[PDB]
């Protein structure tokens, strides 16, 4: 029931989204903090020197560029998000990005997972120690993927119409109040009248 | 039951191979040319300008790159073969050549698939027009890939001693009996002294 | 003075364009076949089984896609060609395809070189044995590159006011009449309402 | 005269060797770093949240993988590192990551350079807004690269027989010296006996 970092990706009756959340055991000292197109997941007060032990607690966990949101659980969120800007499409924004960043080097081999969504298109992604998964996300249901556990992508019912809904939901509704050991987490919601950033600290 | 093109990865207690067969109702003119680590899928005589209007029913679909042996459905069998030979692991050399190759423009958008198989690893992989694919072989059990249908690794009680027996198999053999419009095959068979190639024809 | 296959890309005071030329000592039968957003070299009548003692020596030259023209001298014309309908920039989907196909495997390591134009950017490229380098057309002047000697783009005063012209100068026209050995020639002409093909045999 | 982050590899009579120079107007508050086969460049006592506002100044300088040292004036060190770890051959390593990562998203879309050495082979990239370059180091001379002016590989007669005299160097020896604003140094030097890493505070 732990799964790590978790990401959400699809739409609703009520729009298209992107849904973060941190889960761990050794960093609970962590928050997310909202930016220009643009959410963060930093250290708490004083704990800022813990970025220079593990270098992979700290990192953008959600983009938007133009009419796509891009989300991951490290820093290729800026890399396929750049890339995106630049004018590659999405499976290949994320998989050029994941092939090369690869999984993590810590105890678990942590794997890289992101997803990116823009106006008629949803791709999700994968890479770990034994092997790379970019798929279409269904244009039925939306879909969630972590870096333990549920290293697939899986469908989901995500309710939320708003991005404040869609982060507290990652972070306690439905099936993920299951999972343990929430620490924070963030989102990107689409009316269609563009993409707007919100969290939810447990 | 139509699956075209078709790869089979794996070891047995006789040893490693990798098998290759072709399946099709357009082109039933083909044969495999064995040669030096490496094996071609050609035109028969007389129909050599076949290649001029359909640019994806001649490659290589073999090749052996020391104690690598590796196995698609089309030229990307040199851009990976060509990687490794020149130091890049599986995993990547499979990645990168069916990210940039991606798959085939014709009417079917037909995926690009392939595997790979060195003394200790084995990996198998698949790009669409919905994702790209790439996964370590379990260690267990052989697998297959095909174009259509089976775009997805699946286990196989693949049995052979040799690379006759290998392509025979995967041409006539258990679970593949039922794949129709069999036109010919190839392999590779490593029984722990060296690749070894063979063809057959229906 | 031999300087293999060539090609030059860039804008004038008439448009833009892209021209190709190959030059052989080997193959001299050869031609270019113009067809619909595409031109490709091919074996001239009868000499059609070349192609499978030397897989280099067919390929298209030219792709157009959409507001794009793509020229080099192998298959990658259309690795790269189908990155930029799929959405890649121009810089991306000639260093991802160099990166990926690489030099080719021929007595001597015939480099790989691409160039792409469209509306408002160009960029050129080249992998070989020893490097990958894809740079930026200079908006100044029109610059050629070739797989022997010049394996750096240099600068060129191209003129031309039409694809035929285009074909005709990269084949016997200014600096390039030196160049020996001239066998067939293509090329691609915006003069601001579209791309148009042309080609000239000596 | 200011060159930024600059980057020196090759071989000399002494050995083969890495040499890195963070040059800086804006953080001129870090230091060099050394552990267990990796440098880093990490923020003097008290400015470490400095890397909360500029993402760009906190990261590896140089890994040691094995017969291998790479160096970069970025967190590509370590996506280069791991490629080579993972069997990858140097000009790849380094192309893949340049072209995946690109140019710094700064005011200046300062360009990631890298270089990569073995036993044998040395390779040195620079990936720009405008290009990606991948190229041989010369077997008759080290070189040296930056982000700002030298955007190329130029020449250098290195004179060192050990690390900390190699990041002397590269900080204020020869043709250095000129180059303004140093902060900080590192090195890695091969006397033939393995890798030996060093550090230089102005």
């Amino acid at each position: 029931m732990y799964l790590g970092r978790i990401l959400a990706v699809g739409r609703n009756s009520n729009g298209s989204f992107v849904a973060y959340r941190v889960s761990s055991r050794s960093f609970p000292n962590r928050t997310t903090s909202i930016q220009e197109e643009r959410v963060a997941v930093v250290p708490v007060e004083g704990h800022e020197r813990d970025v220079f032990r593990n270098p992979y607690i700290a990192y953008n966990c959600i983009r938007i560029v133009g009419d796509t949101a891009v989300v991951s659980n490290g820093s290729h969120t800026d890399t396929i998000a750049d890339k995106v800007a630049l004018g590659m499409n999405l499976r290949d924004a994320i998989g050029l990005s994941l092939l090369a960043m690869d999984y993590e080097k810590d105890e678990l081999n942590t794997p890289r997972i992101a997803a990116a969504i823009n106006g008629s298109e949803a791709f999700i992604g994968i890479v770990t120690a034994d092997g790379l998964m970019v798929s279409r996300v269904p244009e039925e249901t939306p879909v969630y993927i972590s870096t333990y556990e549920q290293t697939e992508p899986a469908a989901t019912e995500f309710k939320a119409g708003s991005p404040e809904e869609a982060a507290e939901f990652i972070l306690k509704g439905g099936e993920f109040a299951a999972f343990t050991h929430p620490v924070t987490a963030a989102a990107a919601f689409n009316d269609g009248e563009g993409w707007n950033l919100a969290t939810r600290e447990m």
